[PDB]
């Protein structure tokens, strides 16, 4: 057998996500800083769809990748790679990324706590990790600055009358619409994503970003005491910061409060704090999730494959 | 099976002399430069210990570790990690690397030729791919400038009588003696070497280095042409860039010529041009040989392992 390349990959998956890494194989991007770096391998596209693609990967994978940090105090940073785009962060893989690191060796795994500091695109990440008897149990990581744009805005849908929505980011951009204006989700997300793009235009006040991502139906939160639970679905990961972000604009999360997202395991998270972001109201997410390494594997590409990206 | 870490390698060996590469798993050292994160390698001893002690790495291997590169000008940094120690610069390793980079992927592999720039301990060194079919065929490298330190001095050995000797510098400290000043080797070697570390006491204008590391026993050297063959015993690739420095520093080769070590497969050797450093004059060796892929590994370690550090 001969291949053009190998690309060393240590399998990881966080309360179901798939958030493999890639730990060797591969040079780290061109750019003077990671956000950029990210960017290179969005518009390159030859790397993403060599791992995300099949006959290497089957559909709905993620695939992360280790770089050298570009911020004095980060011992590590990454790429998120999602099978749709390369986000400025997301919560399920800066869980796997925490995991690897731990689990594989490549940081100091200390007892019963670590502290580490991880470097996404979007900007730096505090983690703690729970370790025990050599592996870490819990991973608690300090999304970026979270934020909501638009609350409770008209949306002139094409699809069936006009409803209000509302527009947010915590690690990604996200357009939040209660399933009741709603009354196929997969089709009307699509609608009701674009039509945001055009009707509302979003902008982070940091980074590059300008546009929604993706749009989550949701539906009414249940109370327990300070622990709130939602059963909303756009998946998990960065979406629940990004509600709590318009909860908290609307009154119906105050600072201290733990989010329990929806049981893809319930994704936990907790609103830190309360930060001022670019002239404008924001939420310091605690996101926290159990990780386990699934193996290591070596990708390589035979010269005479049709498929050199993948199908 | 439980690990407490993971590191994965491409083996590789270059005419012989093994020069197996980390790829991944191994977080780069503490140190603002390449320079002082070898100096860490070398002083934590941790690393080189895990990978070349048993029952990991038989004795007599190489083992080296690419870093991210501290000089704007490199695509990729490494240390060099010999079972005796970890040297600024060494020639069957830094065509390993070389190897490994283009045969594994990570650089891009220009035919019929390609271009590298790599970055260890010693200085950045320029590569010269001969890349044919998809496989770097045979490996040129720019080794850091070489020179000679002292020439016929006296030697007080312990061993008997007295013998003079001459030392010199290509990406390591030695010590050359013409085997005629001897009248088994291996016996008299580090013994002569101490007696240098006395009596001339050597000096790099530029790194850390002040010793010698190793001691090699050469013979008359034969002329076909401008192709000067020799035998040397002492490590031939690195002993060579060492040697011409003194055939240099006595009338007996000139810029342009070729010189062939010993085929401890013959590592090549050319003088490309006469530079001066700190001071006095030096040559700039070019040193070319051939290496494979051996294949890849991912070596481990128990926690309850009575050997972590290997025997």
């Amino acid at each position: 057998m001969r291949s053009t390349k190998v690309i060393h990959i240590v399998g990881c998956h966080a309360e179901g996500e798939v958030g493999d890494v890639i730990v060797g194989g591969v040079a780290p991007p061109p750019g003077e800083t990671v956000w950029e770096q990210s960017r290179f391998i969005a518009n390159d596209e030859t790397l993403r769809n060599f791992v995300l693609n099949k006959p290497r990967g089957g559909v709905f994978r993620h695939v992360n990748l280790l770089v050298p940090p570009k911020d004095p105090r980060a011992q590590m940073g990454f790429i998120i790679m999602e099978p749709a785009d390369t986000p400025p962060m997301s919560g399920s893989n800066s869980i796997c990324v925490s995991t690897v690191l731990l689990d594989s060796g490549i940081i100091a795994m200390q007892e019963p706590v670590t502290h580490m500091v991880l470097e996404a695109p979007g900007g730096i990440i505090e983690v703690e990790a729970e370790c025990r008897n050599g592996k870490a149990e819990r991973i608690s990581v300090r999304n970026v600055p979270s934020f909501a744009d638009r609350l409770d805005a008209p949306l002139d849908v094409t699809g069936l009358g006009t409803i209000m929505v509302d527009t947010a980011y915590g690690g990604d951009s996200f357009v939040i619409v209660d399933a009741a204006q709603i009354g196929e989700p997969g089709q009307a997300r699509e609608l009701a994503e674009i039509g945001v793009k055009i009707t509302k235009a979003f902008r982070h006040p940091e980074r590059d970003w300008r546009h929604i991502s993706f749009c989550q139906i949701t539906e009414p939160v249940t109370r327990e005491g300070d622990v709130l639970t939602g059963v909303n679905t756009v998946p998990t990961g960065t979406g629940c910061s990004a509600r709590m972000a318009v909860l908290h604009a609307k009154g119906q999360m105050k600072a201290g409060e733990r989010f329990i997202g929806k049981s893809v395991t319930e994704f936990h998270c907790r609103l830190d704090k309360v930060l001022e972001l670019g002239g404008k109201p924001a939420i310091s997410p605690i996101i926290s999730g159990r990780a386990w390494v699934t193996g290591t594997s070596q990708l390589m590409l035979d010269p005479s494959d049709p498929f050199p990206h993948g199908y």
